[PDB]
């Protein structure tokens, strides 16, 4: 139960630049690869789920913390205990007790299949205020989002991170009314036309 609230951007020339003179650090360059789980249907994305397995890593579940109430795209509990994983797919898949400790397991029983596997490099930016982040990301098919995050613990402090986030933004460039897409996304544009679409009629 880590609370990610986020806020996504197509980076700029001057991203990175505005950042230093912000005092930001960056911390990290990293390449991970990521393979997306949903049904046939889509019902997690459709749910605003986001089921995935880092290769070499382990499974991620992010669940959505203010469905409805927030706009969408702005705050997940990311969950990494498969166990409670497996108990909140079958939770938003409205499968029974299962018995699982383990998502592998579960994959077949609940007709989740792969959906997309791609490659990611990362520079991770920080700013050190209680601090938050910069991702920039480049996937494998071209395409450069950035993100600034939050990490909280309570669903009390993400008001706050929210109002921080959006201040950074506007301070890094970022229109107010821009947005930019997940990777995934742009993945299922690029590879999955017949996903995506699916997922833009039946979210109408």
């Amino acid at each position: 139960g880590l609370i990610e609230v986020e806020r996504k951007f197509l980076p700029g020339p001057g991203t990175e630049e505005r950042l230093q003179e912000l005092g930001g650090t960056l911390e990290y360059r990293v390449t991970f690869r990521d393979t997306y789980y949903d049904t046939p249907e889509l019902s997690l994305m459709q749910a605003d789920h986001w089921l995935r397995r880092r290769e070499d890593s382990g499974w991620e579940l992010k669940c959505p913390g203010a469905a409805g109430v927030l706009g969408p795209h702005t705050e997940y509990k990311e969950l990494t205990a498969e166990p409670t994983i497996v108990a909140q797919l079958c939770k938003v898949l409205r499968a029974d007790g299962l018995g699982a400790g383990d998502v592998a397991a579960v994959l077949g029983p609940l007709g989740l299949q792969e959906v997309a596997s791609f490659v990611t490099k990362r520079s991770a930016w920080k700013l050190v205020l209680p601090q938050l982040r910069v991702d920039l990301d480049t996937a494998d098919f071209g395409y450069a989002v950035g993100e600034v995050e939050a990490l909280v613990h309570e669903e009390a402090e993400v008001p706050t991170a929210l109002e921080k986030i959006h201040r950074l933004s506007s301070m890094l460039g970022v229109p107010a009314q821009e947005t930019a897409p997940a990777k995934l996304i742009v993945y299922l544009q690029r590879f999955r036309p017949q996903d995506y679409q699916r997922l833009l009629e039946v979210n109408s």
